[PDB]
């Protein structure tokens, strides 16, 4: 006989490595030997040895979600004790690449990699600070690399992330933020129109903006054009110094940093 390792403990679990500690055994020995296998029947058996005085061992090179069976033993140049089992499940790993596709003013939707071990359910969270946390449902399942995020208000920069549930575990979240787009201005009607100038107003979008670019330019023939830098309070404009008997297209772009809406677009013509 010699006498066994008593008492294992668990120190640390992750995604591919497993963390134990085991009280020395009685018996005089010169190491012990850890391995490491699935608790199903096939797989890869990983095999180290630890030194007479090492109580603790690290086993790497493991496979995410996988219910593991470490043996303990205390080896002579005899033979062997017989092992001390504990069981361990390693934990869900991390999805990555998270990508951003057909990001709207109402909707974002988001991508990304499906990570090796088996996943049950995801949990997927958005925020920004305009419109708060939200927790998407019905959470997709294993078996989904998608999801789209529906309902936002625009001109935010949205997180999401995305962490892989497996029973009781949990991955290490996902993380990538991405920005709604600003809609165009709304209600674009020509106010006063003169053989050199034109005025329009606007109702201003929903968002707290930077300013407004507007282009005027003409239609159908070739001349100088223009463009005016507004206030973000802004709700009309008035250009001078066009042409006679000219159709001229106007375009009203809301900025909000670095983001530009889509123009609010209307055809006038200066009078002859």
């Amino acid at each position: 006989e010699i006498d066994k390792p008593s008492q294992m403990q668990v120190t640390d679990v992750q995604d591919n490595s497993i963390s134990v500690k085991w009280l020395p055994s009685s018996s005089p020995v010169t190491g012990y030997r850890v391995t490491t296998t699935p608790k199903n029947g096939p797989g890869p058996t990983k095999t180290k040895t630890a030194g007479p005085d090492q109580t603790e061992m690290t086993i790497e090179g493991l496979q995410p979600t996988v219910e593991y069976v470490v043996s303990v033993y205390a080896q002579n140049p005899s033979g062997e004790s017989q092992p001390l089992v504990q069981t361990a499940v390693t934990n869900i790993d991390r999805p990555k690449g998270l990508a951003f596709t057909d990001v709207d003013v109402d909707s974002i939707k988001i991508a990304w990699e499906s990570p090796q071990g088996q996943v049950s359910r995801y949990r997927v969270t958005y925020s920004s600070p305009e419109d708060g946390i939200h927790e998407l449902f019905p959470a997709p399942d294993g078996e989904e690399d998608t999801a789209e995020l529906q309902g936002l208000r625009p001109g935010s920069e949205y997180t999401v992330s995305v962490v892989a549930l497996h029973d009781d575990m949990e991955s290490q979240p996902l993380i990538g933020t991405q920005s709604t787009a600003i809609p165009a201005p709304t209600d674009l009607k020509f106010t006063q129109v003169t053989p050199t100038s034109l005025s329009a107003q606007w109702t201003p979008p929903n968002v707290q903006l930077t300013g407004y670019r507007v282009r005027v330019t003409p239609k159908e023939k070739t001349g100088p054009m223009k463009e005016i830098n507004l206030a973000p309070d802004s709700s009309s404009v008035v250009v001078s110094g066009l042409m006679v008997a000219t159709k001229y297209e106007v375009s009203v772009y809301a900025l909000k940093d670095t983001l530009t809406s889509r123009p609010a677009q209307g055809v006038v013509t200066t009078l002859e």
